[PDB]
């Protein structure tokens, strides 16, 4: 059997600090050509969907794919690790906890360069685990002094949940509300409809899209598209073709010319926020760097900690 | 954790003649749409490529994606193997010998449909790992009086093993010399030009294109695909886009109208071949459709044997 590094085993060897780091790096030589990804591609018979993607990442030791199925709208993930050095199979990952702490920390790399820096109200749409994890690794960069959440199945239990882990208060409020109130705002759905009105938002505020992977799904009309003054994507390629949001899009957004990559904003390349007014967006789908860099950084953890081959 | 077969395993568990029956259904199935595939996709940088393949398979109970790198020229191979029926991973599984073996099944199942059924000589154009394992299979579908071989860079002693193996006298040949001879011509290098003249094949030939599958290199040349009656190929999309070999045609060679695809010639809808004298090519290039068909059954096999679950 390979080595399997499964969701217990990535919760305790890569903490949200490190992931940050390792996916800031990983989208840093991206930029500079240094390291390359699969789009997701995607085949179906039988109701049954089989997609994969992947990276190449020689500064970081790795490459990879995540290979997954759909069935009826659920998944069964599978990553699957190389050596950059000699190419020999080195591990295989559970998705679960490495996604969780991934979409949080790519979400917190991207507000760090886009939202305000004083932001002190955080807004949540969705509060399962992937809203908390938002809220705790937010609530660690940001000097929030409130959490609004919008999620029907949230209870008052778990808001004294999520407030005691980020050490900030969180209470519920409605969708108009939330828009209206947050500096940054987090949308965690399988809606297909908009969240809230463009209109709504906060001057200044900085949108994290991250809603699903699903066919149809969308999170914000064209309105927020309209008024933001830049729509931060993982890459250009990809996340135009695949997110229901961005495709959907006619020509009065504007929204091509305001796409930019995510890997120039954090080499500062892309001096995307102008003002204090300014709206940003950053639409997450996940990009196949991204779980293949997190995975390469826990294979090495667990390894200098078990004795297990260098990459 | 997760279930591994390694190449001993498959070694063992898979004969030529079970492989060839199990991608025959798996083609017919391809061809009646009730199978998918995907396309091999590549990613490079710093020198390391990631490749992916795949398909889903429902009627086979399979689903799967092949994934491999590639370090100047060479590879390692995994497959990973889920349930059609639940979605669920079923397996990793090292794939050279799995490729190795399904590459060769594939260029049997054509020429057994292709080339004239009392073959006797053989031309083998490269005498490595996939040259062997070609005139293995087909000494075993074909009875064989000759193997005619040209490989500039192997010993005697690979040619001995060959002879050995196949139980065929093998003999080293001059590339004219092989094309003028050879009723069934197979090109297993990685020539980045053509091997030998079109002018010189014989008349009734069956060519079996094997080695390139990069769009800038060929093994043939444009008066093979001329004179050819067709071209087969094992799926259009993938082929037609990957093969240097057609995709470097001249309209000249009246390769469009000649393509065939391999499925159809397996359900007798295609009548390929329209004349004795007639010239036949296979290009092969590998497509997920052989690799998840191949994995699935070496799964069942010993999955039976040794207790697993039942896919
Ligand atoms: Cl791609
Ligand atoms: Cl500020
Ligand atoms: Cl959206
Ligand atoms: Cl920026
Ligand atoms: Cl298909
Ligand atoms: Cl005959
Ligand atoms: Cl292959």
């Amino acid at each position: 059997a390979m080595l399997h590094i499964d969701d217990a085993m990535i919760e305790d060897a890569v903490t949200p600090q490190a992931a940050q780091e390792v996916l800031h790096a990983a989208f840093l030589d991206f930029g500079r050509g240094s390291a390359a990804m699969q789009r997701r591609v995607r085949t179906e018979a039988g109701g049954v969907k089989l997609s994969t993607l992947g990276a190449v990442i020689p500064g970081q030791g790795v490459a990879g794919a995540k290979v997954y199925t759909t069935i009826k709208g659920q998944f069964q993930f599978v990553i699957l690790l190389f050596s950059a050095a000699d190419g020999r199979p080195l591990a295989t990952c559970d998705a679960g906890t490495l996604t969780r702490k991934r979409t949080a920390a790519c979400t917190v790399l991207a507000a760090g360069a886009l939202a305000r820096p004083r932001s002190s109200v955080l807004g949540l749409f969705g509060a399962g685990t992937q809203g908390a994890e938002h809220a705790a690794q937010l609530s660690a960069r940001f000097a929030l002094e409130a959490i609004l959440v919008h999620d029907p199945y949230a209870s008052p239990e778990i808001l004294e949940r999520i407030g005691r882990r980020c050490g900030v208060p969180a209470r519920m409020a409605a969708p108009a509300d939330i828009a209206a109130q947050a500096d940054i705002v987090v949308t965690a759905t399988r809606s297909t409809t908009p969240l809230f009105a463009g209109q709504a938002l906060r001057a200044g505020a900085f949108v994290g899209a991250i809603g699903s992977s699903l066919p149809h799904t969308r999170e914000l009309d064209d309105e927020a598209l309209r008024r933001a003054r830049a729509v931060v994507v993982e890459w250009r390629e990809q996340t135009l073709s695949e997110a229901g949001d961005l495709v959907l899009a006619a020509p009065d957004t504007g929204l091509d010319a305001k796409v930019v990559e995510l890997a120039d904003v954090l080499a500062g390349r892309a001096a995307a926020r102008q003002a204090d007014e300014d709206i940003v967006i950053y639409k997450s789908v996940g990009v196949g760097l991204e779980d293949v860099a997190l995975a390469g950084y826990a294979y090495r953890r667990l390894a200098a900690q078990r004795g297990w081959p260098a990459p």
